[PDB]
């Protein structure tokens, strides 16, 4: 029972959305080996997603989290990349399909940077790249990113199968021999909420 909203350019919700999108872009250590070398997106469509059973599922978690957490939700819009979005925006987050050999063991990956999640697109660490022309940095070829509400709560922070006790999430670091950028993990599907569906390319610079 999804229905998604496709947002007009000079709608200010859509441009908020797009503003986020292209600010949050980073260099990548990898020299862009996992998501492609860029400094810009093109956006080709924003889209709400609409679910009253998947919003009814967050709102419910949010609220039993404030209450462990002194009355903070400590809710952030982040974004999502993984190649199970179709899905997603249908079914809901599942914590049940989480990969065991991530860095925060079996959760879902959030980054307050677009293009880190870029990486995730087509697998881990870009994996094979696009299905048509096997290429990580295809140019070509349309992705999708979710920008979620999470509800973080009360969150470990570190540098596992669920969240440390009395804490409700985990939030990653920079460190020398670790993170460049900063991670976010939940080990619960009915704390996050794909509320927009943003379909782009990453362009060519020069
Ligand atoms: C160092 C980088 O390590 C990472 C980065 C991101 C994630 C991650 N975060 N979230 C996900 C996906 C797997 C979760 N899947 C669903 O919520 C889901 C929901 C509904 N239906 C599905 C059907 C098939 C697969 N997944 C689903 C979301 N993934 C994910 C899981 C497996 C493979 C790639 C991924 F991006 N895991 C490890
Ligand atoms: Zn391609």
């Amino acid at each position: 029972g999804t229905i998604l909203i496709d947002l007009s350019p000079d709608d200010k919700e859509f441009q908020s959305v797009e503003e986020e999108m292209q600010s949050t872009v980073r260099e990548h250590r990898d020299g862009g080996h996992a998501g492609g070398i860029f400094n810009r997106y093109n956006i080709l469509k924003i889209q709400k997603v609409c679910n009253k059973k998947l919003w009814e599922r967050y709102t419910h978690r949010r609220k039993e989290v404030s209450e462990e957490n002194h009355n903070h939700a400590n809710e952030r819009m982040l974004f999502h990349g993984s190649p199970f979005v179709n899905a997603i925006i249908h079914k809901g987050f599942d914590e049940r399909h989480a990969y065991i050999g991530g860095m925060f063991g079996a959760g879902i990956y959030f980054a307050e940077n677009s293009s880190k999640s870029n990486q995730y697109v087509y697998g881990i660490g870009g994996g094979t790249g696009c299905p048509v022309h096997k290429d990580r940095s295809c140019y070509i070829c349309h992705r999708q990113l979710l920008f979620c509400r999470v509800t973080l709560g009360k969150s470990f922070l570190q540098f596992m199968a669920h969240s440390p006790p009395g804490h409700h999430s985990v939030t990653g670091r920079p460190s020398v021999n670790g993170l460049a950028l900063a991670e976010y993990v939940i080990y619960r599907g009915e704390q996050a909420y794909p509320e927009y569906l943003i379909t782009y390319q990453i362009m060519r610079p020069e």
